[PDB]
């Protein structure tokens, strides 16, 4: 069944657009944060944050950290995930922005930052889930 958290993967020789990365699993009962953390080396190029108790709302927040210094937060209020639950997240790289859908509905569009597409070679997926698979496929 599982893989371990945090789970690192390899995107090797960056992304591209066409490229689908897709992620299963399932939030912990009393869960408070999921992450993902597209790196371009000690960079965070795109932080998908998903916290399920900030000041008692869930909230997204996304944001690009820089020589280990975050960016301006985009926070999104439309929260498709609940506690216990199984998700698909699923990231489409396309040329101007990163496309993040869950469950198979448009969730936020992040325009990139990092513009070194071929240098965001990892992915680290962390929080309160069981990760079931985590994968890419060019479409
Ligand atoms: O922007 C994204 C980052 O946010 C920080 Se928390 C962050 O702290 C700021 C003060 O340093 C502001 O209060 C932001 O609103 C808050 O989200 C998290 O510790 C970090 O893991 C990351 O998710
Ligand atoms: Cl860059």
């Amino acid at each position: 069944g599982p893989l371990i958290v945090p789970y690192n993967l390899p995107l090797p020789g960056g992304v591209v657009p066409r490229m689908l990365i897709t992620i299963l699993g399932t939030v912990k009962p009393n869960a408070n944060r999921i992450a993902l953390d597209f790196q371009r080396g000690n960079d965070v190029a795109f932080h998908f944050n998903p916290r399920f108790n900030e000041n008692n709302r869930r909230v997204i927040v996304c944001n690009t950290k820089l020589d280990n210094n975050w960016g301006r937060e985009e926070r999104q209020s439309v929260f498709p995930f609940e506690s216990g639950k199984p998700f698909k997240i699923q990231v489409l790289v396309e040329p101007d922005h990163f496309k993040v859908a869950v469950n198979d509905a448009h969730l936020l569009q992040y325009n990139h930052r990092v513009k070194k597409l071929n240098e965001i070679s990892k992915l680290g997926i962390s929080g309160d889930i069981d990760l079931t698979s985590a994968s890419y496929t060019m479409i």
